[PDB]
């Protein structure tokens, strides 16, 4: 049971490619072959860097031994299916320290906590690791990794329609996000050897594992409308956001990882169309499962009636759209003052342009 | 393989003590005495009666054997602990039934049920079961059956912080409520000699299962707060419970199997008095095992200086009192017209309460 790291634990081959870990457009399926596809490491070696490049390892002693270990135990459970695969955790972990690291274009410093900063931050900028405590960021990052943990590759509902132990098990409610934890959680606690956070006290630990939680739990998009309500709602009251209240930091992390989970339409179209290859070939298994149980195929995920533009521009005009405009509306998106001034945000850019060429593939159909 | 209902499904010989199920304080210790302390049959026979009582049998056509086989299977799965044992689980299916077929002075009524013992036909009184479907009262009174099934006798707080299987299983969010309803559940598809459903369609099935999930979810005391601000916010706005609305009634439901669950304090005083004594002797088993892990002993659960009356005073003060007073505010109350109205839960609360608070002016 105890699945230990490699010997060599970081790789060092990888370094031309790692260093562009600070763009947004990380080119992850070059990484993934310049690994070797299931050799599976990419989540324990971007995870190495992620921590390094924060100061994390410092910042609650963590040794790097433990913490190896977990994330390899964790990158191996990860399954060998389209999209819910190890890569997209390492994608999710990337995005969600990309959002917190970056510059912010207007973005006040909480005045007045331990704080970690990249060693890529370097008065009109600002980035939320100013804001958000070490240990809650620490939390989030730890919580995409975790994410997908053990992800069947069918969606909620599906297990739900057929009764899946996993169904009965969390009584129907968010049952694939309360696996992840619970089941990332399980293996992190059966062994010594997974424990990277052996230096924190026990109040300190029982809070990180609470906001590891409510991360993971609030990527299930069954309560997407109700995130965006309520942040909308933190945004456009008397104070706005207020960075010394921990409801508030908790809200922003939530907003945080559920933009990371679902990135992709926000990315260059060479990225966004792998990642739509990689969701679809996940819907058409289970379409194939549910024909072959006699259940109604769900909609966009008949192999024999594709629906790929349709999927992808109501995806975007109903989830992504929505919840980037929250999070841009509340001034946390990445971006560049234009020399009133305007920002350019390369994150709505991407989602617009990857808008517009669905909306062109429709037309012709 | 399969627990199987005992040789003759009914039991013939307490008919005695079973026609008493039509009055608030019926005597369950006595019906305890009269089958056996662990003959475990008593949730299984009370359950047969309230159904046939309600009609629920025809309604559904229920196949008789199937339910018993389920019921007892249910009741057996409920451990040997002083208060989370399937007496509990009894008197919480007794409560909700009562409080949704008994006599509500001025409630209108209009796929519905009633209970035989529903005489007192004056224009003045309705009951809930006029007024919730009968697919929607089963679903309360199955959740009441499985509401602590498989009960460890310890706190979602102890199984937090001892990190126990089941809270990392559970990721700390209503530990022990998700386990009683899925290890329920679990047992109901695990076998076909338990599927007293078998006659409801598949879109009923599905309801039915959400309606008793919502309702077992809804007895955990961490949410108590929140419910009772929902329920008093749709009471005191601009048209009050709106009868034709789902979510209405499903919260109407969940402050009753709520009241149900923590009924004791609304007792009188000789039921009241043995339930306490079997909450606080299954704390001090939580007690015991809290300073052999080398924990602090939780307040109240330490049998070596017990705090009796503080626990039920703070208890009725803060948890029963307000979610009566919430309950009879928004009219749902059974009682009697004297006209002013005499409602004997009240009354019984309110003597309980006396009785805690003259014991704490002597300590
Ligand atoms: C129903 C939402 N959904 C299932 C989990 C989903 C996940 C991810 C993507 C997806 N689409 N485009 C990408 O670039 C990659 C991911 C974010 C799309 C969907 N969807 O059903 O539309
Ligand atoms: C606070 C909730 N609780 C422990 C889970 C509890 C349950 C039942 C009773 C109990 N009190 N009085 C009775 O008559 C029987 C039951 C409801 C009391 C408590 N309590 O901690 O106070
Ligand atoms: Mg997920
Ligand atoms: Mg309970
Ligand atoms: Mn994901
Ligand atoms: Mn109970």
């Amino acid at each position: 049971k105890p699945i230990l790291a490699p010997e060599p634990l970081v790789m060092d081959n990888l370094d031309s490619i790692m260093e562009q870990l600070n763009t947004w457009n990380f080119p992850i399926f070059d990484l993934v072959e310049n690994i070797g596809r299931k050799c599976g490491r990419i989540l324990s070696q971007v995870s190495y860097r992620l921590f390094e490049d924060m100061g994390l390892f410092e910042a609650f002693k963590i040794p790097i031994r433990e913490f190896m270990n977990y994330f390899h135990a964790l990158e191996i459970g990860y399954r060998d299916i389209p999209y819910h695969n190890r890569i997209h955790a390492t994608d999710v972990l990337h995005a969600v320290w990309y959002l917190t690291t970056q510059p912010i274009p207007g973005l006040s410093t909480v005045i007045g906590g331990s704080y970690v900063f990249s060693k890529t931050y370097n008065d009109k900028y600002g980035c939320l690791s100013g804001n958000i405590p070490a240990l809650e960021l620490m939390a989030l990052y730890v919580a995409a990794a975790m994410h997908d943990y053990d992800h069947p590759g069918r969606t909620n509902a599906f297990l739900v329609a057929t009764s899946a132990p996993q169904a009965v098990l969390y009584n129907d409610r968010s049952v694939l996000e309360n696996h992840h934890a619970a089941a990332a959680w399980n293996l992190f606690m059966s062994r010594p050897e997974y424990n990277f956070l052996i230096n924190l006290d026990h109040v300190e630990f029982k809070h990180f594992r609470f906001l590891v939680i409510e991360a993971i739990l609030a990527t299930d998009l069954k309560k997407h409308f109700d995130f965006v309500a309520k942040f909308n709602g933190k945004v456009n009251d008397d104070v706005g956001i207020d960075w010394t209240n921990e409801n508030d930091r908790l809200l922003v992390c939530q907003m945080c990882i559920k933009l990371a989970d679902i990135n992709g339409p926000a990315k260059c179209k060479e990225l966004h169309l792998q990642w739509t290859d990689g969701i679809v070939n996940e819907f058409y298994e289970q379409g194939d499962e549910e024909a072959s149980l006699g259940l109604p195929i769900s909609p966009f995920m008949d192999r024999s009636a594709p629906q790929l533009a349709n999927l992808q521009e109501s995806f975007i005009s109903h989830i992504v759209g929505p919840l980037c405009n929250s999070y841009d509306s509340a001034g946390l998106m990445p971006g560049k003052w234009v020399e009133r001034r305007k920002i350019y945000c390369q994150i709505t850019q991407h989602l617009l342009q990857n808008h517009k060429m669905w909306k062109k593939v429709i037309e012709e159909e």
